[PDB]
């Protein structure tokens, strides 16, 4: 069902989160964290202590689409394994610095043409799909643009409920 799932969402925060590569956000997956740029890391630990869930919602440049949404377990950590981020261009290690640990919620995608209903009252009413990384997405919006996500029954949100 989707009860949980509307729980965990309640009164939460929502972030875009837009990154260059596929192998970052596989990692990403895999490995339970995200790493951002400053800006946007001083706005998500900000965050983190103004709601009872911050989600990000990834998207991968040049898909079209979503490639899932997570939930903040963490503010931002410095120290420890390297995250073998594949860096793009004008990308440091350094910048990549402040690791968070996340929460999967669903690791399923969802093309932007089944959000094309949707838009963001904090980016000048714009399609939800667009916006720069760290663009934060009015709480109706986030909640909508969650719930058109398949169904990823791989997830249980009864520990995510816990953290909470
Ligand atoms: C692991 N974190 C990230 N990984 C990747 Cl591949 N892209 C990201 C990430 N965070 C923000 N972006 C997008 C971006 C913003 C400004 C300059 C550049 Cl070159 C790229």
């Amino acid at each position: 069902g989707t009860s949980k799932l509307k729980y965990v969402l309640q009164d939460a925060r929502f972030f875009l989160i837009k990154s260059n590569n596929h192998e970052n956000v596989s990692l990403a997956k895999a490995k339970g964290v995200w790493s951002t740029l400053p800006v946007n890391e001083k706005k998500l630990n900000l965050a983190f202590r103004s709601a009872r869930s911050v989600i990000l919602i990834f998207s991968v440049r040049e898909s079209g689409k979503f490639q899932g949404f997570a939930r903040l377990s963490s503010e931002s950590h410095h120290g420890g394994s390297p995250i073998h981020w594949v860096l793009p261009a004008g990308m440091s290690a350094k910048m990549l610095g402040g690791v968070f640990k996340i929460d999967w919620i669903c690791r399923r995608e969802l093309p932007f043409t089944k959000s094309a209903h949707l838009t963001n009252p904090w980016n000048e009413h714009k399609p939800v799909k667009i916006g720069r990384d760290g663009q934060e997405i009015e709480l109706e919006c986030g909640t909508q643009l969650c719930l058109l996500f398949p169904p990823d029954e791989s997830i249980d949100l009864y520990q995510v409920i816990h953290k909470m």
